[PDB]
C-alpha cells in the first residue's frame, strides 16, 4: 500500500541524507515557489502509525492545520517536508521516530519509537 511505497520508493529529504524524512510527490502543485521560514502554512493531513491505524485527520475537524514554518511548532519531519512543498501540492512522508515523537511517543495514539506515514496537501502560504 501507500506507506510500503514511500518506504521502498520514496525521496530522502533529509539535508543529512539519512533516510529519516522520505517522500512522494502524489499531485503535483503551483508554480515553482515553496514557503518562506516563517510564513503562516496552512496544511490538510492524515497521519498513520506503522500498524495501519489512524491516529490524525484535518479533514474529520473541517479545518485546516496551522503553523509557521521552520520553527519548531510541528514534529521535524513536518518542518523540513512542508518546506519542499508548491502550493496545491499532495505528498506523502514516510517519516523515522528521530524525525517525529522519538523514544517518548506522544499520548493518546502514537507509541515510542514509531515511523510515521502522512499524507499533506499545503493548501496555502503565506508571509505575516
Ligand atoms: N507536533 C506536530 O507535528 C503536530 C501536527 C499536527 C497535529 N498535532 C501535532
Ligand atoms: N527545503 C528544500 O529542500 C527546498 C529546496 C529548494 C526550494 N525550496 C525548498
Ligand atoms: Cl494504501
Ligand atoms: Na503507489
Ligand atoms: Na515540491
Amino acid at each position: 500500500g501507500a506507506p510500503a511505497t514511500v518506504t521502498e520508493q520514496g525521496e530522502d529529504i533529509t539535508s543529512k541524507k539519512d533516510r529519516g524524512v522520505l517522500k512522494i510527490v502524489k499531485r503535483v502543485g503551483n508554480g515553482e515557489e515553496t514557503p518562506m521560514i516563517g510564513d503562516k502554512v496552512y496544511v490538510h493531513y492524515k497521519g498513520k502509525l506503522s500498524n495501519g491505524k489512524k491516529f490524525d485527520s484535518s479533514h474529520d475537524r473541517n479545518e485546516p492545520f496551522v503553523f509557521s514554518l521552520g520553527k519548531g511548532q510541528v514534529i521535524k519531519a513536518w518542518d523540513i517536508g512542508v518546506a519542499t512543498m508548491k502550493k496545491g501540492e499532495i505528498c506523502h512522508l514516510l517519516c523515522k521516530p528521530e524525525y517525529a515523537y522519538g523514544s517518548a511517543g506522544s499520548l493518546p495514539k502514537i507509541p515510542s519509537n514509531a515511523t510515521l506515514f502522512f499524507e499533506i496537501e499545503l493548501l496555502d502560504f503565506k508571509g505575516e
